[PDB]
């Protein structure tokens, strides 16, 4: 218990987020404050944030294969840390368009 629903929420907020935020890439823009610790280097608009992130779990769930446990640990602060980013972006401006 307890480390399976961390699991779901992430998992599951990333779904819902991707989803709601899918149609971005033609109004994706990025704010000035952003930081190379919580977005990649090619987070450079949204659709980029929510690509970044895809090709990071993807490669985080495929790595477990290779017993890459070691490396989900730089992984996972990187991609909670996106997703918190981009939810807290999205919870300002408040689900009422830019």
């Amino acid at each position: 218990m307890k480390t399976a629903l961390l699991l779901e929420k992430l998992e599951g907020q990333l779904a819902t987020l991707r989803q709601r935020c899918a149609p971005v890439s033609q109004f994706a823009t990025l704010s000035a404050r952003f930081d190379r610790h919580l977005f990649q280097t090619r987070a450079t608009t949204l659709q980029a944030c929510l690509d970044e992130a895809g090709d990071n779990l993807a490669a985080l769930r495929h790595a477990v294969e290779q017993q890459q446990l070691p490396q989900v640990a730089w992984l996972a602060e990187h991609l909670a840390a996106q997703l918190e980013a981009i939810a807290r972006e999205a919870s300002a401006w408040s689900l009422r368009e830019w």
